[PDB]
């Protein structure tokens, strides 16, 4: 054990990062909140087109944060639709001046977490590049990337000192075998990964559809493009220009990806809440006080709304 | 005078016969149900004008057996107006008044090259929530009122007025609500405000109009594209009645839950009438310099839902 590590949240996401580098030889413990007693006995197992089988068995799971250790990394894999109960887990397994990383999707995430996470914790995003889901009970089923984009949000560091933390986080992916990047700018980040989650996940979920047919078919891939520069302009207008190409960078990636169901579609299906209020509402909020309008992705939300009341 | 119904659907059926019961001489031309019709008649279920039979019904195999008719009411879906302009010809008398009950825009410029000069044509909007049901009976829920406006032929301005205010009389001495509109185009856009969000929306959201008026999201949904609607108009210079969506959505919340035409094309894996109301107003709106995202948006998801299997 280098790095005592804690995983808030273990499903798909939080699962595959805490395998990973608990084969790198760190030591991790698994907060389980839906999948205890199954991943307790089972384990947790790693179809993987990237790196092979993996498996943990045993796997160091609990129940409740109070019986973890502290631990100097909280990896919150869990969706953004329970972050309000997710201070006083991270409270009770954070060793002192832990480091969190909010591996969520969305924007404003870690602003929303901060007010409720005592000072002397760090907080950090990491987007994830990655095509992993949920199999069958302990199996997590990996098709493609898993690169982390880490971003420093908040927390007792200097500047020095948060560059330096941020790259000791991909630094801990990196020895995994995973790609990862240190970001100057989290916000910035955030705005770059809602360009790929706001039109696949929604998209998927409207159309019923996954990658490679939305990519296939001329007019899903033009109003996934068109959703995409609402959502550079979007950023724009909030203060961040994203690269130039950004999203033929995009569309170039997810035409070479194996065709994957966005875990907004998975959440649909099995009756989970789609994280409508992170993904959707928020940059349309910012942008909104900006005085920009994104409409293709204000009737894209509504129609998500709308779909998630119908029974 | 003498009135062709060519193509017996929802639409020329529930109008032709409503003019046929007022006294008006009608010849109905069925295409692909003339079995049932030619001996039980046709009948109309109607929640406004009640219970009504035809029997029995001068109902023609080909439009070749039809006699000259002075007037033809196409109430097809716009898809197939190419094929049905040789029907049309066959049937129609010299100086025929062709009137298209039908939505969508341009879709009189695009079956004017198909229609001799000599002929007029009309066309017609009806607001009317109808359907097929049983093969000869028609079912209608709500409405029915028909806009007439004049699109091109041989008749002057003068003229034009008194064929479009003849044929508003048919349908009024009919009992049908019916209005003479001085711009064809002006009244098209003013059905679009309907037909672009609710057909589109019906398909795309698997929904009816009750549970789209229901929920607050759709509704707002369902506003917005209006306004895009309302904007691209007046865009090309047709401005629309003042509170026209509100208007519409009033409407629309009365009556009852209805499925739209497209709903049930989809359903039954019919050709969806995507040109003639997504596409036309898209590029004509585009020629004006306005853009209109939503309903652009909407346009390439029924695109798409159709190209599925």
């Amino acid at each position: 054990k280098q790095q005592r590590i804690g995983v808030i949240g273990t499903g798909a996401i939080g699962g595959f990062y805490g395998l990973m580098l608990a084969h790198a030889g760190h030591d991790v413990h698994f907060l389980l909140r839906s999948e205890f007693e199954a991943v307790n006995r089972a384990g947790l197992s790693l179809n993987s087109a990237v790196h092979g089988f993996r498996r943990l068995a045993p796997v160091q799971a609990y129940h409740s944060a109070q019986d973890m250790p502290p631990c100097d990394w909280l990896l919150v894999g869990a969706k953004t639709t329970g972050n309000h109960e997710l201070a006083p887990l991270i409270r009770a397994a954070a060793a002192p001046g832990a480091k969190v990383l909010l591996l969520q999707n969305g924007l404003g995430v870690e602003e929303r977490l901060r007010p409720l996470l005592p000072e002397s914790l760090h907080l950090l995003g990491g987007l994830c590049f990655i095509c992993v889901h949920r199999g069958e009970p302990g199996v997590i089923e990996h098709q493609a990337y898993g690169g982390v984009n880490l971003g420093y949000h908040s927390g007792p560091a200097d500047e020095r000192r948060r560059r330096e933390i941020v790259e000791e986080g991909a630094a801990l992916f990196r020895e995994s075998g995973l790609e990862s990047t240190a970001m100057p700018d989290l916000e910035q980040a955030r705005w770059q990964k809602l360009v790929w989650n706001i039109p696949y996940n929604g998209l998927s979920v409207l159309l019923k559809s996954s990658t490679a047919p939305l990519m296939a078919n001329a007019d899903s891939r033009s109003l996934i493009e068109a959703i995409m520069e609402e959502v550079i302009g979007a950023a724009g207008a909030c203060g961040f220009i994203l690269p130039e190409g950004y999203a033929d960078q995009l569309l170039a990636a997810t035409e070479r990806m194996p065709d994957y169901r966005p875990s907004m579609y998975h959440d649909f299906a099995h009756g989970r809440p789609l994280e409508l209020a992170a993904i959707y509402a928020a940059p349309l909020a910012r942008a909104a006080a900006a005085g920009y309008r994104m409409p293709r992705v204000e009737a894209l939300h509504q129609a998500l709304r709308f779909l998630e009341a119908q029974p």
